[PDB]
């Protein structure tokens, strides 16, 4: 029976999702003596194969009850391993972890999608011996002193297959811990192996964007008033073709990532900025063929945006890459909020200075007074007892009040940023850069919009036991003296 | 070594009577005054302070400089290109120095009436200022997160190593 | 015998440097009952003087396995002092 009403569904309101069936309830509550009874009784046995209204099995439901606290993780992990061991005795022909829910997710793919890093790490690195050895995903190959060599099962992990764990962590997951998942074994060494065979293509793509932006800059600097004329024409059609090529490549990115589009740019706004640069480039060439003066502002905005776009390729090196992540500290989250308060002070004092400066005994417009008031924030603000005005003393007191209020606001804003950002939390910038490398690679593995390249499998097809049990397995060598010496 | 090389080269260029001896003599003079800061290690009070003043390595400022020079030169080529039309950003050096002046509290903002596209020139300047202040604020906060972590002050030991060398 | 192939050398890759000889292995793994057997047996005694392909003795190899954590330090220090005490009984003429 499926308890399927709105109280039993997963949502932000008042609910208890456990799957929908007794067995999934008994597992999610940790009643291991009810689980074995429901499975092993003669009257009506539960099946580990049974699914709820989302297509979730009890193993999917266990991934759904996981938080990343150590007690909840230990309890989900014990129940999950127990139910696999039970399946190995009660339905030995059935691969319970190959069952997909209605979203097309296995329990490992669901753990990756929902950001359940503790049960995700557990499933991905799982090992057993004797009767349960075929339930492993990790197999020790040899161990000698501080060195362990292991084979890891890549079956639903490698990006050669559609909708893999790597594609899910990069593009379908929206959890803040995505960067912690890509640095686990075997994903860490697997993504490094993919990076090391694609790094030459990354810097070829950078060199092509440098050559495009060099030509863009040389052409924008040599615009005429509204042999060298033929080279300037060649430069405009190279900018048009590079703009069309980048536009097609970016429209193709957002088409491939359409099902998850609102997250496809969330840590990857350079896909918006490369699309916008290509649009403004093509529009500037259309306006240039129409001979309208407004082509030059669009060409110049495309030029600035194209130099800012070269900062994308800083992720190709560890030294600049990780720094590009450290420099994200102060999000627009606080500066867009401070900007609301600051623009109310700016425009409130600007309308006041313009109104009061009308009388002589120069703040001539709202733009004039806003720019004079903004100059105080950049160290350039003029204070004078401005003798030609009537109410000059009140104009000076308005300026002194604006300065003191703005310095109170800026000092409050800076101190509030320090209280939020300087809290001695561990520097996760290396992991967030490994996630930027993962996203870049998983894109480069598809090739170009016009070239659509064929992929290759990673690891090797190897026998690991009986269930012969042959799998695509990836060899990882761990050296760990600190973990080894504690065993002696 | 560099001060001694530039000193000997300045005297060789002076014997050749070329004007470029004076830039080398003056660069050797500046570098020679900066070299007197070596001897601050002779006293505990200045020595240890010379070690405390190493906090902000070129490690982060050379990385910030890459981002900053892309903003600087990207907006400099744009301002020069757009200021060609009247209705002054005359060269890349001129526009780079005007854009750099915002970082030292000296940057001119004006609705620059003699230009065509003056409003777009002002919006480019306002965008450069806001981006540069976001970058500088991010750089300063990222330095605080790396450097202000309550680790023990090892500057006495690093000065004892300078004395040892 | 000197286990001297690229897995047994010290480098940034996948390796286990312990010196290259049984006695240096037995010391680097903390097998003090294997160390005294290899040193004191009648069939073929190990020498504390024996060196690997870098010229390292077991005392150099112990310095090479040291990290600055307190447990690894206590274990390297106990093994290092034990081997000097053993040398004072098995090769007393040798520094
Ligand atoms: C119709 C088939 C044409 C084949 C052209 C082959 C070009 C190969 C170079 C290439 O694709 O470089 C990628 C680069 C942008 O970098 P990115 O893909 O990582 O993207 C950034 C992702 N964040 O791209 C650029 O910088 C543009 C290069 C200039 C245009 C080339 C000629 C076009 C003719 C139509
Ligand atoms: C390919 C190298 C294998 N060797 C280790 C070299 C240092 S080995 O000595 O043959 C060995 C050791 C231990 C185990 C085990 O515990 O499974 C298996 C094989």
């Amino acid at each position: 029976l499926r308890a399927c009403g709105r109280f039993f569904q997963k949502h932000q309101g008042t609910c208890f999702y456990f799957g929908e069936l007794p067995l999934s309830l008994a597992a999610c509550t940790k009643q291991w003596d009810v689980v074995t009874y429901l499975l092993e009784n003669p009257h009506q046995p539960a099946s580990l194969e049974a699914t709820d209204s989302l297509g979730n099995t009890v193993l999917h439901a266990l991934v759904m009850i996981a938080d990343n606290s150590p007690e909840n993780s230990a309890l989900v992990i014990h129940m999950y391993d127990g139910l696999l061991q039970m399946g190995a005795r009660l339905c030995p022909t059935v691969q319970l972890e190959e069952i997909s829910n209605h979203q097309g997710l296995t329990p490992l793919k669901l753990a990756a999608k929902e950001g359940k890093i503790e049960i995700f790490r557990h499933i991905l690195q799982r090992e057993f011996s004797g009767p349960y050895q075929p339930l492993s995903r990790k197999f020790t190959e040899w161990c000698y002193g501080p060195v362990r060599v292991s084979l890891y099962d890549l079956s639903s992990v490698d990006s050669w297959e559609k909708n893999s764990v790597l594609e899910i962590i990069a593009f379908h997951c929206k959890s803040p811990n995505r960067h912690r998942m890509v640095v686990l074994e075997p994903l860490n060494k697997l993504l490094q192996e993919k990076w090391d065979r694609l790094v030459s293509r990354f810097f070829f793509n950078f060199a092509c964007y440098l050559v495009y932006m060099f030509i863009f800059t040389v052409v924008a600097y040599h615009q005429p008033s509204l042999f060298g004329e033929s080279m300037l024409l060649l430069g405009h059609i190279l900018i048009l073709l590079g703009g069309i090529y980048l536009l097609l490549g970016q429209l193709w990115y957002f088409w491939r990532r359409r099902l998850f589009i609102w997250i496809s740019f969330m840590d990857s706004y350079f896909e918006i900025l490369f699309l916008l640069q290509a649009l403004l480039t093509v529009l500037s060439q259309v306006l240039r063929f129409m001979e309208t003066e407004w082509y030059l502002p669009l060409l110049v905005l495309s030029l600035v945006l194209g130099w800012l776009n070269l900062l994308y390729y800083t992720r190709g090196f560890q030294h600049t890459g990780i720094y590009s992540v450290m420099i994200q500290k102060v999000i627009l989250r606080d500066l867009l909020r401070f900007l609301l308060v600051y623009l109310v002070f700016l425009f409130g004092f600007a309308v006041a200075l313009v109104s009061l400066s009308r009388e002589a005994r120069p703040y001539r417009s709202i733009l004039d007074a806003s720019l004079e008031l903004f100059k105080f924030t950049i160290g350039m603000g003029e204070l004078a007892f401005q003798e030609q005005l009537r109410f000059r003393g009140v104009v000076l007191l308005l300026l002194l009040a604006y300065v003191l209020l703005t310095y109170v606001l800026l000092l409050n804003m800076l101190i509030a940023l320090m209280s939020e950002t300087v809290n001695h939390v561990a520097d996760n910038s290396w992991s967030i850069w490994k996630l930027q490398k993962a996203i870049s690679v998983l894109e480069m593995e598809n090739g170009y919009w016009w070239c659509r390249r064929k992929k290759h499998r990673e690891g090797r097809l190897l026998k690991v036991g009986t269930r012969p049990d042959e799998r695509w397995c990836f060899r990882v060598e761990e050296v760990n003296w600190a973990a080894w010496e504690k065993t002696l």
